[PDB]
């Protein structure tokens, strides 16, 4: 018998397989509902918006938001080996330590806090200021610092910056996020590099001791006593049951849940609404859905040609307090530069090379949202509402934030690229800023939070990762965050992992 | 002051006005020694074997070569607004993706592998099979797949080719360019297109910071330290001396490593020699010239009379390996179909209609030429000896491109159109062989290399195309090509005008 099976081998699945498999005495199953990777483009990290809308796609329709001017949200995720890796901006941030203090209070556990994730950043990252006592040396994964690739526009929005008193980084993970510099990417040898590139190598796969099922998607965890007995798993022509000692949830903010609630597990109204008998009244799963916005956006139309970048569109991200430029600490709002015309669908786009946008957004919404599944069956499409903009804060801060983009927009600095402002133009009220910002923001990308990790008792998994109900069951990846990071979040996702898997290590037999 | 002194409109410098002229802060200056097209028949694709020899044709005739029988040969390059481009057989081959990764190792940088080429690629091109992920769609050079206009002569050719093994390909530029298929043309409209027709538009023309001087021929650049000051201009009524901060050389590579050497930068016996005083002593320039040869030719008698072609009378290049026409991988070989009774004058010439010639060449010949000045004015004759047919093995594997050549030739799907075969005959012996083959070979018009690019210290130029001994002085044409591509070199020339073009715009101000 296979002593773990992992759920899905996105970013935190293909860690876990890898770093579970190096004890040869584990046998272990990563069950993954994609295909192995066949598409070239997805390792030009510059057509990396041109892969989603595609067959590895799963491509959600989020409920129609009341805080976004009525609009419907498409939500990408990726399905195949690598998961929202293979789709992934390719950024590289592991996050504030001041992120990481709030999981330390939800939890009640030291082990989530920045010095104890230090360590565990470092076994993951393969830097160039390795040796640091900061960054990683000789991990699997490479970060790179640009700098000779970084776009003429970029280098102009950075100067626009930090003119303005934001100090100049290398990369934003060395503690210190506010400030100006080129986002650190996920790319070697000029080709992006994914979790399943980093951790699931040749020599990984060769392992006797690791079996990957691709094309198979796990339906239904079936229970006994207090107990995951087995998992029944639907393939391409049937469906199977597998037995397992110890199994860990990898299928992402959307898919853990969802898998929970077809086994019986979650809100008993939830599943009764779905048609599923429910086996474990938990209320919180599916609950807390989180994601960063990004207005699309801050247009400018350029006085000269906009190259399509060396790079991955979104070179830079500037991280910033919503008051001032100059002060310091954790995040509040973001401005990132964008080397393409983005804008949201609520605005014709702009010829290719014509214009850049500079998109705008907060860190920390205090929105929340939740993820249930509307039957028994995988093709049920699921219920998503992440509640985007309900909060006043997080309008108020949205409104910072833009007032922001367009102060770094119209600096000097800028004044070589800057032909003119495109949108939003001059808004006169906060109810025009307002009715601007909800008509332009789009998704970032980052779902999580949907199976918190807590010490109270209604919490998802405990500080351990531990499914409460439950002795042989983990979620270890997006949905248990307790709350964002301030900025893009699969570093901490993979640190999720990783602590699970020193902790895995750590304990059994 | 020019910010930018192009030398040299043809392929290269016509996309280089183009491109560098888009950045509407830099003043841009095109020097072309020929005048501005006015000849009709050029804008004819069916008349192109009968504008060389003319007014805008350069003319230049080679060292008597050793391995061709003795015979010294006529190379043709055009002197007008569009240089090589207004007089070519207007095929349109990337090349081989091998092809380029010769350049990688030469270079040291992977921008000249054909992964960083195929964006560079797309942008250049507008391909009907664009939104392929390879092809390119909207650019400024149509690439057209003929069909219907493609002779029944050829069509029975490509049935010879493929009914012995070579897959049908739609073009030769996806990547894969050992098979059967038409040449891509680079027409619109019934009528061809040059560079300068493509990239030279009256819009761009009308740009207010782009100058086009014609008839105006670069004698010498003038040196102070390590930077070109100003460059001496020969017009039709006296010579003036321009001043510019950068200096891009588009001459091509006959008259490139020319202007060089009359500069003073070159090999000190040659400038000896011409009697020319150097400044720099570079050993490569001139050195490393390479051209491909073709056969002519594999001569048939008609069974009935060949129509002077709808096309470009040289409509189907089949590459392959030598040894089979089931191997797949980089061409070593290639046999064409034409239209027309091509002969070398070595050979008399058959009544129009009643024959015609499979020609037949190496892809990646190692023969390596020289060019060099033979005084210090513009009249001067350069000596050009391309040592055609040096090596055994270039002469080895003319004798199976031969081969494959009759084998073609005398296929039954050819049998509607073969009377029998003319030439050459049947040789008893490879001396036979190799005297008809010395005998029948022609230019194929693809001289290159004289200013190669390298990461070794006497490479003329370095990765970026930066001439090394000088710090504002490029070279961007024909003449850097560290080797040739499989095919006609077009391709790869404007290719290495758009790399440049990029560079640029990524660094200066
Ligand atoms: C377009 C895009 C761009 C992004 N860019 C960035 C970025 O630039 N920087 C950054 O930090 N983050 C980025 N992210 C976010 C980051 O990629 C994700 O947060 C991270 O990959 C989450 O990892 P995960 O393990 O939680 O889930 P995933 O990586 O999504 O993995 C879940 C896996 O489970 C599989 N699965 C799901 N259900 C089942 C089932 N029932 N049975 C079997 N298998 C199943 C899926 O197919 C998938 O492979 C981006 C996300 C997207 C969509
Ligand atoms: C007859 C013929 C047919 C061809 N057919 C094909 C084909 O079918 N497919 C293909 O891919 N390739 C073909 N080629 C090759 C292709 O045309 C050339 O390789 C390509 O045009 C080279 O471009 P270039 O910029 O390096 O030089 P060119 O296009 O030759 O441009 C050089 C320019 O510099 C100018 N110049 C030179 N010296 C000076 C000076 N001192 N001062 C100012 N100006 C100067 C010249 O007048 C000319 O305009 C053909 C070539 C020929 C001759």
């Amino acid at each position: 018998n296979c002593d773990i099976v992992i759920v899905g081998g996105g970013s935190a699945g293909s860690l876990l397989a890898a770093r579970l498999s190096e004890d040869p005495d584990s046998r272990v199953l990563l069950i993954e509902a994609g295909e192995e990777p066949t598409d070239p483009d997805i390792w030009n990290p510059a057509a990396w918006p041109a892969l989603q809308g595609r067959s590895y796609d799963w491509d959600y329709r989020t409920e129609a938001q009341a805080g976004t001017a009525g609009r419907a949200h498409h939500w990408a995720r990726g399905r195949l080996i690598g998961g929202s890796s293979c789709l992934h901006a390719m950024g590289y941030m592991r996050g504030h330590p001041s992120d990481f203090q709030a999981w330390v209070d939800a939890s009640g556990d030291r082990r989530w806090g920045w010095d104890e994730l230090l360590p565990v950043f470092q076994a993951i990252e393969d830097h160039p200021l390795g040796g640091d006592g900061i960054h990683g040396k000789g991990g699997p994964l490479p970060i790179h610092l640009p700098a000779d690739e970084v776009s003429p526009l970029a280098r102009a929005f950075i100067e626009a910056g930090a003119s303005l008193g934001l100090p100049r980084l290398e990369g934003h993970n060395s503690g210190e996020m506010i400030g100006v510099t080129p986002n650190s990417l996920n790319i070697r040898d000029g080709r992006r590099v994914t979790a399943a590139d980093a951790w699931l190598t040749k020599a990984v796969r060769g392992r006797k001791n690791l079996t990957i099922l691709t094309g198979s998607r796990v339906r239904r965890l079936k229970l006994e006593g207090n107990q995951v007995r087995s998992l029944e798993v639907v393939g391409r022509q049937g469906s199977a049951e597998v037995f397992a000692d110890q199994i860990v949830l990898c299928a992402g903010a959307l898919e853990s849940p969802a898998l929970l609630m077809r086994s019986g597990i979650g809100p008993h109204d939830v599943l009764d609404a779905a048609g599923v008998g429910c086996l474990i009244d938990m209320p919180d799963i599916g609950r807390n859905l989180q994601d960063h916005l990004l207005g699309a956006g801050n247009l400018y139309a350029a006085r000269k040609p906009v190259p399509p970048s060396r790079l991955q569109h979104s070179e830079s991200m500037a991280y910033m307090r919503a008051d001032s430029f100059t002060a310091a600490g954790q995040p509040e709002i973001v401005v990132g530069c964008g080397v393409a015309p983005i804008v949201s669908e609520s605005f014709p786009a702009p010829a290719a090379g014509s214009a850049y946008s500079l998109l705008f957004g907060i860190t920390h919404p205090t929105s929340r949202g939740s993820v249930r599944i509307s039957g028994p069956e995988l093709g049920d499409r699921l219920i998503i509402d992440p509640a985007y903009l309900q909060t006043g804060r997080d309008r108020e801060r949205f409104r910072r934030a833009l007032e922001a983009s367009r102060t770094i927009g119209h600096r000097d600095e800028l004044a070589g690229w800057r032909e003119r402002e495109l949108l939003p133009g001059t808004p006169n009220s906060a109810a025009e800023m307002d009715d601007f910002i909800a008509r332009s923001v789009i998704t970032h990308h980052h779902p999580c939070g949907t199976c918190r990790m807590g010490k109270d008792p209604d919490a998802v998994v405990d500080a351990n990762l531990r499914l409460k109900a439950l002795d042989n069951l983990f979620v270890v990846d997006a949905s248990i965050m307790p709350n964002l990071t301030a900025g893009p979040i699969h570093a901490a996702v993979l640190a999720i992992a990783e602590t699970f898997a020193r902790q895995y290590h750590h304990h059994h037999h």
